[PDB]
């Protein structure tokens, strides 16, 4: 429904921030576009600037995000190993109203 | 029609569908803004439409949102007791770029 554009991004912004699963996004050329702080936690790295447009397969070379991107279709409950403690990803699809594929979005949770 | 700000919309939009802790936003009113499937599972109902637009404190009457509205202060790791589940809750304040709070969210996970 509809809303103002600077709440969009605010929402977006506080919903990264509030939750506890790591997420990782990628556009369609596989660059990351979006991480939280929870992800950047269980990967080892310091801040978003180490992670953002970077190639997904660069930083997490078994990812099946470019996977969903090919495919369009999205994969849940995905056990994990992850410095060996065991996690489980979720993986979406992001299309435009179109429903063209524009990117994918992965969880990383407990 | 500009690409970015539809972009925008969809990876909010994936973002909520694609993790398993629950959130609930509400307005500077106290009104429900956004919630998600895991969210309504955790206060009994099928139907979003029961929910939207409903203040927070009818269905989660000891609800720490409204006061995270008023100081505009996260809260973190708050143990609660909802519909009989324990969950953990943290709750962040929506701001805009004039520092004003707009809004807050809760997230509740395991």
């Amino acid at each position: 429904s509809p809303e103002e554009i600077g709440l969009l991004y605010q929402e977006k912004q506080a919903i990264l921030e509030a939750i506890r699963e790591g997420i990782v996004a990628i556009n369609q050329e596989g660059t990351i576009t979006m991480v939280n702080q929870t992800a950047l936690k269980l990967l080892g790295y310091d801040n978003e600037r180490n992670v953002l447009g970077t190639p997904i397969l660069q930083l997490i070379p078994h990812s099946r995000l470019p996977e969903v991107i090919r495919t369009g279709q999205a994969e849940y409950d995905d056990e994990m190993v992850l410095g060996g403690e065991t996690v489980i990803a979720n993986r979406i699809p992001i299309k435009n109203k179109q429903g063209r594929v524009i990117g994918a979005v992965s969880t990383f949770r407990n």
